[PDB]
């Protein structure tokens, strides 16, 4: 029980931002990924809560207390408020960047003129805010703040050269890069650790994945 | 077994316009409808092909030939493809009506963005019929949604819709309009229910015809 008498809150899912009462801005994650961390905590002995967005369709992970949020904003709003209960900050939830500039409290009707174009307006960086609201003294509680990126790499550099920026800018303590897994074919694994640690996530399941993380977790803990 | 010997095609569900490998934009549908009529089509006889964009997790109804996609543009490549087959097309898949201008292939790292319209799916079926290219179709169905707005009430706002598409059913959500002029009521029972009442109604057609 490695994880045994500790407080863990993580983010899953992808939120949506709505245009109107339908229509809406996402990023493709499934959500199962985080879910399938949050729930070894609750078997490693953690006290998990979940915040998570638009992952229905998952069955809830037991011993896991569930909150639902929707747009990104919620997400903000859910987080803050949860959050210096918690020893260990998890966000495996792929955020949106950006949002429609307004919302129509009603269905937009198609027409046949030229289709207008989408203003956007920027959304609050929920783990950013984390890292310097612990700097500023204001998580007294936060042992472990852990961040999950995606990267394919740019002419501007590969996948690996681009996180290495991503762990510096943000400043957390943990950073999963392209770790995601596949239960089905074609459904760079990467552990980025704050001590430049470069441990590399072996291809697999969600849950050896899932494994390998919190694993990774405990170390840290025990290092502090 | 009212449905024997029928070819039945349907949609259901969302699709999803990419925008680079990870962002999209979409819509708000279940499946549950369309699912359920295609259940309730096989269960009568029919030879059913289901078309399916995003659902909740929903599982792949049985004896149904199913298809999966994820943009529309997708979709309206499946449907055609299929079309000629059929006797029946139901299109209770709620399509996008627009996309990106540009779609980045690798992730676009941290404005507006320019958009096009898709092509509307049951317009370009229902005028395909008229000019003979579909001898075998005899069914066509579309599915409204409406929220409503100080032009009109939902209500209105569809009455318009049967007559811009052009098609044999239009059913709106619970309420069902046919070309006759025809408006019927859905009672909110089960979905189960509703897709019965419609392919019910459905039935009833291809008999006037
Ligand atoms: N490009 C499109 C979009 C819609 N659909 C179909 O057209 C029907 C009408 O649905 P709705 O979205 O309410 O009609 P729209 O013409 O898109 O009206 P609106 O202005 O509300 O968007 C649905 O069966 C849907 O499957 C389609 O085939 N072609
Ligand atoms: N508004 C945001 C966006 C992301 N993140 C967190 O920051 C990490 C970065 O995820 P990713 O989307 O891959 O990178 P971005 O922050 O979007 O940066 P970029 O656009 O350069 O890829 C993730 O752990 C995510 O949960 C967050 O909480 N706040
Ligand atoms: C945008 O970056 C992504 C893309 C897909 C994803 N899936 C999951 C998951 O939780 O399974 C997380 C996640 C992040
Ligand atoms: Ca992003
Ligand atoms: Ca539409």
């Amino acid at each position: 029980h490695d994880m045994a008498g500790v407080k863990a809150l993580v983010t899953a899912g992808g939120t949506r931002e709505p245009l109107d009462p339908v229509r809406f801005i996402g990023n493709r994650s499934s959500g199962k990924q985080g879910y399938a961390v949050a729930r070894v905590l609750a078997q490693r002995g953690a006290d998990v809560t979940l915040i998570a967005g638009n992952t229905a369709g998952l069955i809830d992970p037991a011993g896991v207390e569930m909150v639902h949020i929707g747009s990104a904003t919620q997400l903000r709003d859910a987080v803050s408020k949860h959050a210096p209960d918690a020893n260990v900050l998890v966000m495996a939830a792929a955020v949106a960047d950006f949002r429609p500039a307004h919302v129509a409290a009603a269905k937009i009707k198609k027409g046949a003129s030229e289709p207008s174009s989408i203003d956007l307006v920027r959304n609050d960086d929920v783990l950013a805010g984390a890292v310097r609201a612990r700097a500023d003294g204001q998580l007294p509680n936060m042992r472990a703040i852990v961040g999950f990126a995606a990267e394919t790499g740019d002419a501007n550099g590969d996948v690996l050269f681009h996180a290495r920026a991503k762990l510096e800018r943000k400043g957390c303590d943990l950073l999963v890069v392209n770790a995601v897994g596949e239960n089905r074919a074609f459904e760079d694994g990467w552990l980025l650790s704050a001590d430049g640690t470069e441990s590399a996530l072996e291809h697999g399941s969600k849950t050896l994945m899932a494994t390998r993380i919190v694993d990774s977790i405990a170390a840290f803990l025990k290092s502090q």
